[PDB]
């Protein structure tokens, strides 16, 4: 069928171990052919850094309109000029300057979460820390109560899940799970939107209902698209940033110790986690016209999957591509994308990661619980684990 290839795993990724560390496979594929058509998924894969960046930089050539006849009327799936107008509503809300005032409060949220576990021998960094903290932050930004964090996590995670394979049964099981998260989350936000239409508040949702574009209010679908995209993007990725950073720091305790002993290295650590364990592995696009990249001729309308996970380790751009380095003078990864769709939340994600890692490090040395069976999140464009247990020494 005409299915989104970014939800369907490559055939080159087979075992669970490979899902937990697919980067050697991506590097082999990059070397064999940095651009290849995958007949199992009816798409091109692009693995090299230069071409990924070129795709993201050329929205006129590679369109973001890739909704799978799905309910995603958000800027993520829009092209200029509509993308420009809707994004200009929110861009000033997510700058470094706009968020600086949240620093103390995010530190307070992290302190409170680590207090719920101080007297716990071992704990799940996902359930007890990395999961809650991003959800709490984005809910306060949106103006939405989320006191049942586990409920919203479940359905937010649903909207990112992919297919086990390219079969018909796997795709149907995937759409069933995605549809459940749409029902609850669309419904919840429709109710909050109606509540804000009746009585405005000092929150993002209320601002979106007052804002005018081309002399008219936003459609309900458009406000809903903002609400869900901001919710899901705001928490699912950031949780994997924190978890993946804690994963690497308990796989390589040398790095953990170094950064704990020189806390000014936390920003580099955040960037290197994003490069080395990118929460988002692949970004989709649709060819807007025929495009000749190499010898490879991309025909208008074909799916084009750009692998940030591979671009981040392209040795043509990165020294020591497969080594975790906390002393890099620059780190031009594409884990937040590039160009007009560049991650709106990157300053917020970077602040949350910086505070999350700092609070963990300051609480002392910590180790992974050995003899656990890690479970990768079931989505091929995501990289993270469902659970990750650690303990303080
Ligand atoms: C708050 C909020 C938020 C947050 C926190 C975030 C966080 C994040 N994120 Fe973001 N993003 C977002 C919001 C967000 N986000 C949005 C809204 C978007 C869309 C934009 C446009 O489209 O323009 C993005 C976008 C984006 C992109 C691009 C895509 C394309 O190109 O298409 C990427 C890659 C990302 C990633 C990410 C990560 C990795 C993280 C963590 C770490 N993001
Ligand atoms: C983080 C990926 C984008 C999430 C927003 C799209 C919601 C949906 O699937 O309907
Ligand atoms: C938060 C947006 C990540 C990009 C997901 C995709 O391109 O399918």
């Amino acid at each position: 069928e005409n299915r989104y290839a970014n939800l369907i795993p490559m055939q080159e990724i087979k075992s669970v171990e490979q899902q937990l560390y697919p980067f050697d496979i991506y590097n082999s594929l990059r070397q064999e052919a940095p651009i290849r058509y995958d007949e199992s998924r009816n798409c091109w894969d692009v693995f090299d850094y230069e071409t990924v960046k070129y795709i993201l930089k050329n929205p006129s050539l590679f369109s973001s309109k890739r909704a799978m006849e799905e309910r995603q009327e958000s800027i993520l799936m829009m092209d200029p000029p509509k993308h420009t107008k809707l994004r200009n509503l929110v861009n000033k809300a997510f700058t470094p300057r706009a968020i600086q005032h949240l620093e103390g409060h995010i530190e307070e949220i992290a302190d409170y979460l680590l207090d719920e576990v101080s007297s716990k021998e071992k704990f799940d960094i996902v359930e007890d820390f990395a999961g809650p903290l991003p959800i709490i932050v984005i809910a306060e930004l949106l103006g939405v109560p989320i006191q049942d964090r586990a409920l919203f996590k479940k359905y937010s995670d649903d909207l990112v899940s992919g297919a086990e394979n390219n079969s018909d049964e796997a795709f149907a099981k995937m759409m069933q799970k995605r549809n459940e998260g749409v029902i609850f989350l669309q419904g919840y936000f429709k109710e909050i939107i109606a509540e804000r239409q009746q009585n405005k508040q000092e929150d993002l949702i209320s601002l979106l209902l007052e804002a005018e574009i081309d002399g008219e209010h936003l459609t309900e679908e458009e406000v809903l698209g903002f609400c869900i995209l901001l919710l899901v993007a705001g928490n699912e990725t950031t949780t994997n940033l924190i978890t993946n950073g804690v994963r690497y720091m308990t796989e390589d305790v040398d790095v953990q110790n170094e950064v704990r002993r020189d806390i000014s290295l936390v920003p580099n650590l955040v960037e290197e986690t994003l490069r080395y364990y990118p929460p988002i592995q692949a970004i989709g696009r649709i060819a807007a016209e025929d495009v000749e990249l190499g010898e490879c001729k991309i025909k208008r309308g074909q799916q084009v999957i750009s692998w940030a996970a591979s671009a981040n380790r392209d040795s043509a751009k990165f020294e020591w591509p497969d080594t975790f380095v906390v002393h890099r003078k620059t780190n031009p990864h594409v884990s937040f994308g590039f160009g007009i769709h560049f991650c709106l939340g990157a300053p917020l994600a970077r602040m949350e990661g910086k505070i999350a890692f700092t609070k963990l490090l300051e609480k002392g040395g910590f180790s992974k619980v050995q003899n656990q069976s890690l479970k990768p999140i079931d989505s091929p464009f995501v990289f993270g684990v469902k659970k990750y247990e650690i303990a303080f020494n």
